[PDB]
């Protein structure tokens, strides 16, 4: 008896709830995602995930009016993780300013936005997350901080062509930022 979904929120640990405009006229109220049709939920969430994967700052800003900054997908990713991995410091800052949990861990290894930024070699995003107050000591399921992950990826990166050489330079910048080195 859903007319439309008119809002989203996180609940508890890792759950989503939706604000429902009811067909029969009862005042809108919050229900767990499981109480209503999967297709109506999926169709409501789509523009959010599209905006995050496009690092579309304008669309994220508009959608935030009614939706939770920390909406999670099936794998426990929030928009912050998607835009951090893509290297969008503009969208990282937008979402942080909107109240995103900077320390959110996913369910595909327990990675944070800082692990995504370190692993995809996004030094400006690592800088931004540190500035904005991410807890750099948060560990993934393997017990690795973002700094330890960056060092691991550096050790597995060969030195053989100019693109690989450049990747190593970016990883070294990630490492220097997380170590708190003087620039
Ligand atoms: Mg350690």
């Amino acid at each position: 008896e859903v007319n439309k979904i008119i809002g989203s929120r996180t609940a508890g640990e890792g759950a989503m709830e939706y604000l429902i405009e009811w067909k029969d006229g009862h005042s809108p109220s919050w229900v767990p995602s499981s109480y209503i049709a999967a297709d109506v939920v999926s169709e409501y969430e789509t523009p959010w995930w599209t905006a995050a994967r496009k690092a579309d700052e304008q669309a994220l800003s508009q959608l935030l009016e009614d939706r939770d900054v920390d909406a999670v997908d099936e794998n426990g990713r929030t928009a912050l993780l998607f835009v951090a991995g893509l290297g969008s410091d503009k969208c990282v800052r937008l979402l942080a300013e909107a109240g995103a949990d900077l320390d959110h861990r996913d369910m595909r290894g327990g990675l944070t936005a800082l692990h995504m930024a370190a692993g995809y070699v996004r030094p400006e995003v690592v800088e931004a997350l540190v500035e904005l107050g991410a807890d750099i000591e948060v560990e993934d399921e393997r017990g690795l901080t973002a700094l330890e992950l960056a060092r691991e990826i550096l050790k597995t990166t060969p030195k053989g062509n100019p693109m690989q050489f450049g990747r190593r330079i970016g990883l070294e910048k990630v490492i220097n930022v997380l170590e708190g080195q003087v620039f």
